[PDB]
Parts: structure tokens; C-alpha cells; sequence
């Protein structure tokens, strides 16, 4: 077969990384052009990562858990190859497309847990010195991240050529409401299987408009597995912190808006962790083994969803007392380009 | 003369990182032993930093600036070396010695504003592009840090051989009194350039004990240097940032103490920063150029002063609102150790 081929060439490409804007106007009428640029743009990106997969050492290479998504890779890219030469003015060829995208999207959703048994089977076979960790590290913040751009893409198209919402993003999202319901289901889970919960203290600063609520545009879905994420690790540590105490505190949020960042802070008093600790929290390898443990997209995960619109999401803590953790977005739309890794 | 040679082969020794134990124990009969060790071992750390001056291109090698410290170094280097064959059971031989490390410290007080001055004529003779910048912070980073030990041992000598203080150490150092003396301090020179200063909510977590006050060992001068330029920089920001206002917060500071950090957050409400902006604060070049700005040991260099004991300075803002600096120290006398730089 081709794969090989078919990678070398769309690695010679760059990935072109979209604005909010650009995203935005491809929902108004459009869908053909959307076809042409995704089934340029899909092999692109699907290549270089996977050009970047083919670069591990044989000892990682070779293990089952990369074999089988490297296999996955290599079927979504010929799948999309199909269509190079189809022809956009065909109504029917547009959608024997969108039904080739959904088919793609359900071969890659286990590609989090597979991963995991790769990096499992490394520590174990190879060991978990801070080297190792640095590469691990390196190369998953890059597939990740990728593999995000791709699903960005691929839901952008499923879901506007099946007024308000415009595909995955909001462009009227109020960060508040999204708050709040990640807090009532972080607060459901935490109920259920510990019997007492945090409270929740919004405040909000609106610099430029005084008392405007806070507007933004976004991804929700991104926003609210962040903030449960957070939640979740705020009430585990509050609660537990507190077993043997009777009075509660509550995990206090700010959401603030200025000139070009919107910033999220969400402060637990759970007892903390001591700064030497607070990076392994973010590391794929220190942080995979085989009680609410069992929900939510991962810490390194949540960055990466932030770090994806030129975001971030930091960790800062003080032993003895409790962790703040913060969100950091663009506030203009204009600044929300994609970040997608290179070579 | 000798210095090359002289680099050379002391430039083979590793320095020697003590503890805050070591440097106690210094301090109770012992005056010759200090001398044999600081005979040793000033010339160890002279000779590395030195090392690492003479591996810089020439085109800045060859600058005033630096040829002017090359030089004092040098003649410091070997003041001391003068020492090492004198015997030390001479009551007079360990007080010459005494003398020629005033001496030494005298020659190197300007060695800050002369760096600048290195600085600023290669942004304007070079450039100030982002490579240019991680090669100066990398360099001044270990420069100052490498000053920074040397001046600690210095000191350390002069001030026990001219209970309680032990040289430059408090090994009862009472953090609260620290924090009040600092603002007290910011507080004038803001009252006298702006006429309004906040004011400070302290606020203490002992989470071992309940409810004592948090003593320490540390170098309180250090950490006074380093909470005064914090308060300096919130006092100016919310300052200005509420002139067309009333109201005015106070800032705020916790002081944590865990199994193994102490920690102090300071929290402004001055308007903040933008993400994108906040590593410049901490680099040496995007901070020089040619209202009480002319007080404190700037941001980078309190930053290695927590640094010097196994601590960190981090800063985390939310535009819009304000700023959290927060200090990390050991809270064990044990887990301090002198950090240095190598070779
Ligand atoms: C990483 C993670 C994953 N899943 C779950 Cl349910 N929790 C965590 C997690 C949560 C909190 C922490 N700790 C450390 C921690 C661990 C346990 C406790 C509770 N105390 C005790 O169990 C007792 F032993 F002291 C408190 C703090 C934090 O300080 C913290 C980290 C991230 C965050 O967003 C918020 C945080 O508070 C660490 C890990
Ligand atoms: C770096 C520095 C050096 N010397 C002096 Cl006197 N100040 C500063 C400095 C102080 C504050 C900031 N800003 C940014 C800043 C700048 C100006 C303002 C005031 N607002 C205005 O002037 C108006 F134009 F908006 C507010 C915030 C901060 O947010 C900040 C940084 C560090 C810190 O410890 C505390 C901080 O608050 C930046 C630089
Ligand atoms: C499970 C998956 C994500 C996984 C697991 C483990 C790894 C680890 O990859 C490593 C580990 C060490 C080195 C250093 C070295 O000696 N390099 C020379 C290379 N020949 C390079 C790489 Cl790519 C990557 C990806
Ligand atoms: C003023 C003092 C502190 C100062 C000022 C400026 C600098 C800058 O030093 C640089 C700048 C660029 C490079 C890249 C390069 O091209 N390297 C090849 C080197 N030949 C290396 C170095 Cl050491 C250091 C110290
Ligand atoms: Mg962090
Ligand atoms: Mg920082």
C-alpha cells in the first residue's frame, strides 16, 4: 500500500492553524467549500503526527498500544484520501464524506486508555527516570494536542452540515453558567460518594464594562471539561481535608475580564501540595497506574485544551492551606488561533 | 602573572553547598577552621564563575563592562590565594585575612549597575531578540547566584569573627516581623511619592500547629529584600491603577507554614497583567533602560535569592484585577541547602 507515500508528501505541508473568526464564517451556504479544505487539510495534519509517531525509538514503536493507533492513523488518512479526486458539485459526494468523517471519529476514542498501557508498559519494561519523563512528556503534549485539532475539525463539519450555536462554539458564551454547571455535577458526583460538598462563591470582574456579565467566544465543551476537572480535584481535597473538622469551606471562583486575557481562578482550601510535588501532577508517567478518580479529561488534558486558543492553565498552591488554579483565555476573539505543533 | 592557570586548576573543584546546620555550626571556638575552609573554597567558586566569564563571545567579552569585573575577580582571587601556605595557628594570620575579605567585599558592590551597562550596549549594539535573551538570563541567572554564595560566606566570617543572630542567619526568624517591617518601609516612600498607600491584611496558617507563631531559620535580610521589592511593586500598581478612584485595597499577605514549604502570597487588586507580559518582568534584558523605581534589588534577582535555598518566586496575575506573588521557602532547616551553579 501507499501510507508511507502518502505520509512523506502532506509532511512536506504546514497544518494551517484557524481564528475563531475563520471558524465562525465557514457556518453561514458554504458546505462544499468546507469539503475542499478538509480534505486537504485532514491528511496534512493526520501526516504530520503521524510522521512524528514513526520517529520513536523501535523499543516504543514496536509495544501493541502504539501499533494498533498507528493502524488507526493509517485508516482515517486513507479513508479521507478517497475523496481527493470526488467531485465537490455532487450532492452526494459531500455526504458519503460526512458519514466518513463520524466512522473516523468512533475508531479514535480509545486512544486516551491505549496510550496509557504504552506508557504503562514502558515504565515497567524501560523505568520512569525524569529522562524518560521529559520525552513522554514532549511527545503526548504534541499528539494530544494534535489529536484535538483534528477533532475540532471534524465535529466543526459533522455538526453544521447534518442562528445561535455554531457547531462546537458559542459565540454569546456566558463563562458563568458554564461554571455553574460544572460545579452542580462536580457537586453530584462529590455528594454521591462522600456525603458532604464545598459551596461555590462566584465573582465576577468586568474591567472595561464595569458589570457587563461576562461574555466570550468559545468552545464550551472545552471550558466545562476544564472546570470540572478542577472542580473535581477542589472537592476531593476539600472534603478529604476535612473529615475530621466539621466547618466547610466553600471553593471560591473569580472569573476576570481584561483588555486581551479572561482568566478563571479557582481557590480551594484543601491543604495543598508542596511545590516539589506540582509538576508530576501535570506528567503523564508519574501521574498513570493501573475514589471519584474515575472522571474527567485528565490534568494534562485540561492544559492542553487551554494552551489550544493560545490558553493556559497553571497550578499554584501553598502547603498547609489550599491550591489556586487558573484558567487563562484570549479575551478577543481575533487572538483565538489555533496552536497545533509543526514537524 | 597567574590567573589563567590559577582558573584553571581550581575550576577542576566542584563548589560545596552548605546547609543552614553547617553555617550555624560555624557560629559557635572554631575561627581557624572557617579560614581553612574559605581558603578553599572562595577560590573553588571565583575560579567556575570566573571560567564561565572567559567562555563568552568575544564581542561581549571584550566590552568595558565586563573587563572591568574580570578584573576585580581577579584581584580578589588573589588576595585570597595570598593565604593558602600562611599557618593558621598565627593569632595574626587569621585577622590580615579578616581585613582582605572587607577589602573584597568593597571592590564589588557596583558589580549590578555594571552589568546594565553590559546589557544595555549589547541591546543597542546587537539586538534584543529572543535568543539574544535566554543567553544573557541564562548567564546572569548563574552569575548572580554565584555572587549571591559568595558574598553569604563572606559575611557569614566577617560578622562572627570581628547567642541570638548568627552572623546574617536568625535561626528564630520571625516571618510576621519581616512582612510588617518591609511594608512599613514601602509604605514611607509611597506615602512620600503618592499621598495614598494601602494598607496590609497579614494572615497566618500553621497547619502543624493550630495557632503558633511561624518562627523559621533563614537569612532575614534576604527576605526582606525580597518582600520589600513585592511591596513596592503592588504599592505603585494599585496605587495608579485607583488614582481616579476612592476606595484603595489594602494588599493582602498569607503566611503558610506546611511539613516542608513556607510560602507567602502577597495579593494586589492593581489591575494586573496580561499572561503574555509576565515573563518579561523576571528578564534582565526586556527590564533595562537608560517614580520609586530606584529602590530594590529587582525582580530577578529576589527570585534567586529564594532560589539560593531551595526556594522559588513565582508570579501569577488575572488582568482586570490584580496580581499574587508568592515566595516558597523550606520550612526545614534541613532541606536548606545552598543551590549553586556548576561549571
Ligand atoms: C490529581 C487528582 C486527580 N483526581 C482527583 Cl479526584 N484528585 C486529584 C488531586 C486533587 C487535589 C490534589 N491536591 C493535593 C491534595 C491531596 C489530598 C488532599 C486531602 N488531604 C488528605 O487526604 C489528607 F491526607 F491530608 C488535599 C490536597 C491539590 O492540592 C490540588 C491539586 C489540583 C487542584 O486543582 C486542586 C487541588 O487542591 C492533588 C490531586
Ligand atoms: C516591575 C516594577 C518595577 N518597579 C516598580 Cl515601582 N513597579 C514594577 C511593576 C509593578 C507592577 C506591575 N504590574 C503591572 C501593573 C502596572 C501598572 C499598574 C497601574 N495601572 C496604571 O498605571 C494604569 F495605567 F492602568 C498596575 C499593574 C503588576 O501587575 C505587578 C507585578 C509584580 C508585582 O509584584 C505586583 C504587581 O501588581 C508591573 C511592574
Ligand atoms: C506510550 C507512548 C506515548 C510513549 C512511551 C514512551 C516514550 C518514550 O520515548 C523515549 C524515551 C527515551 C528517549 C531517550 C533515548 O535514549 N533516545 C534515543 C532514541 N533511539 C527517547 C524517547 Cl522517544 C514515548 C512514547
Ligand atoms: C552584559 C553581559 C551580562 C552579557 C551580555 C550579553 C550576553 C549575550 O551572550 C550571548 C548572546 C548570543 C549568543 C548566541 C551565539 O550566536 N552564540 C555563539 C557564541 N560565539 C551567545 C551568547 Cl553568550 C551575555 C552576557
Ligand atoms: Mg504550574
Ligand atoms: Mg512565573
Amino acid at each position: 500500500g501507499s501510507a508511507p507515500k502518502y505520509i512523506e508528501h502532506f509532511s512536506k505541508f504546514s497544518p494551517s492553524p484557524l481564528s475563531m473568526k475563520q471558524f465562525l464564517d465557514f457556518g453561514s451556504a458554504c458546505e462544499k467549500t468546507s469539503f475542499t479544505f478538509l480534505r486537504q487539510e485532514l491528511p496534512v495534519r493526520l501526516a504530520n503526527i503521524m510522521k512524528e509517531i514513526n520517529l520513536l525509538p523501535d523499543r516504543v514503536l514496536s509495544t501493541p498500544s502504539v501499533q494498533l493507533v498507528q493502524s488507526w492513523y493509517v485508516q482515517s488518512l486513507l479513508d479521507i484520501m478517497e475523496f481527493l479526486d470526488k467531485d465537490p458539485e455532487d450532492h452526494r459526494t459531500l455526504s458519503q464524506f460526512t458519514d466518513a468523517l463520524v466512522t473516523i471519529r468512533n475508531r479514535h476514542n480509545d486512544v486516551v486508555p491505549t496510550m496509557a498501557q504504552g506508557v504503562l508498559e514502558y515504565k515497567d519494561t524501560y523505568g520512569d527516570d525524569p529522562v524518560s519523563n521529559q520525552n513522554i512528556q514532549y511527545f503526548l503534549d504534541r499528539f494530544y494536542l494534535s489529536r484535538i485539532s483534528i477533532r475540532m475539525l471534524i465535529n466543526q463539519h459533522t455538526l453544521i452540515f447534518d442562528p445561535k450555536h455554531i457547531g462546537s462554539i458559542d459565540p454569546n458564551c456566558n463563562v458563568s453558567e458554564v461554571v455553574k454547571d460544572a460545579y452542580d455535577m462536580a457537586k453530584l458526583l462529590c455528594d454521591k460518594y462522600y456525603m458532604a460538598s464545598p459551596d461555590l462563591e462566584i465573582q465576577e470582574i468586568n474591567a472595561a464594562n464595569s458589570k457587563q456579565p461576562i461574555h466570550m467566544v468559545y468552545v464550551p465543551s472545552h471550558l466545562y471539561h476544564m472546570l470540572f476537572e478542577l472542580f473535581k480535584n477542589a472537592m476531593r481535597a476539600t472534603v478529604e481535608s476535612h473529615e475530621s473538622s466539621l466547618i466547610l469551606p466553600p471553593i471560591k471562583v473569580m472569573v476576570a475580564l481584561g483588555e486581551e486575557d479572561l482568566s478563571i481562578k479557582m481557590s480551594d482550601r484543601g491543604g495543598g501540595v508542596p511545590l516539589r510535588k506540582i509538576e508530576r501532577l501535570f506528567s503523564y508517567m508519574y501521574s498513570t497506574a493501573p475514589p471519584l478518580a474515575g472522571f474527567g479529561y485528565g490534568l494534562p488534558i485540561s492544559r492542553l485544551y487551554a494552551k489550544y486558543f493560545q490558553g493556559d492553565l497553571q497550578l499554584f498552591s501553598m502547603e498547609g492551606f489550599g491550591t489556586d488554579a487558573v484558567i487563562y483565555l484570549k479575551a478577543l476573539s481575533t487572538d483565538s488561533v489555533e496552536r497545533l505543533p509543526v514537524y
